[PDB]
This record gives C-alpha cells, structure tokens and sequence, in this order.
C-alpha cells in the first residue's frame, strides 16, 4: 500500500463527469473540477486540464495523469504549508499518507485548519489525535473514509486498507 493505491481506494475511478460527495462535478480519480453548480464551466475546466475537448469524458491513462499532478499537489502544498510542514516531517511515512489523505480530499487550508488533532499528531499521542480528528465535519459526512484514514493516524500501519 501507498499514497496512490490509498486515494484510489477512498476515491474511486470513473471516468465521466460525476457529482462527488459534496455534490461538486468530478471526474477520475477524485479530481475536482469545479465548485460551480454549472455543468458547462465543469466541461470548460475538463478540457483546460486535459488540453482536448473531452466532452465530459476521459481516459484511464487521463484519469490517472491528472492522479498524480493532484497527489503531487498535495504534498508539495502541504511542504509549503507552515502549519503542515511540521507535522508531516515529525510523521512516518504511512502516518502521512493519512495527512496527504486529508489534504487531497478537503484542501490544504482545510486540514490546516485542525489545530489541536495537528499538535496531538505531532506529539505523537495517536489515540487522543484520532478520537480529536472525528469531531469534525468530515468525520460525520465521509465517515467511513475518515474511519480509515484515522486509523491509519492512529495506529501507523495499512489496516484499514486491507
Ligand atoms: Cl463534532
Ligand atoms: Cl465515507
């Protein structure tokens, strides 16, 4: 397991423009094209993105190009981040993926945002940090997801993925 077989799992892969979980038009691998409730600006960003007309529509080798620009995203956001640079480089590398995990799904000034669950993160007091992380929104709208990824915080091995 790593970052990109993690979010394949909690993302999915479809490859025509859908709404994801917050009702926002997506497509691939969880990669968000646009907050606007408009279908055409969707489109517009689509083709932008890939540099062709795709009509909504992409392809697996696409989808998974647009993956790693986004995962790649993530991480060099939150390196740049003051708040999250601390913590990832205080994390082991499956504990991170769990950070990337987070950023990818609601934006490095979201994740930034925690605080407290940050500093019990980088205090290392994993079963306080993951009880903090699920009083949040994001617990109680993707809970099953958030389960995975606090477990993973929570006990720095794969689990929740297998
Ligand atoms: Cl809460
Ligand atoms: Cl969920």
């Amino acid at each position: 397991m790593n970052i990109f077989e993690m979010l394949r799992i909690d993302e999915g892969l479809r490859l025509k423009i859908y709404k994801d979980t917050e009702g926002y038009y997506t497509i691939g691998i969880g990669h968000l094209l646009t907050k606007s409730p408009s279908l055409n600006a969707a489109k517009s960003e689509l083709d932008k993105a890939i540099g062709r007309n795709c009509n909504g529509v992409i392809t697996k080798d696409e989808a998974e190009k647009l993956f790693n620009q986004d995962v790649d995203a993530a991480v060099r956001g939150i390196l740049r981040n003051a708040k999250l640079k601390p913590v990832y480089d205080s994390l082991d590398a499956v504990r991170y993926c769990a950070l990337i995990n987070m950023v990818f799904q609601m934006g490095e000034t979201g994740v930034a945002g925690f605080t407290n669950s940050l500093r019990m993160l980088q205090q290392k007091r994993w079963d306080e940090a993951a009880v903090n992380l699920a009083k949040s929104r994001w617990y109680n709208q993707t809970p099953n997801r958030a389960k995975r990824v606090i477990t993973t915080f929570r006990t720095g091995t794969w689990d929740a993925y297998k």
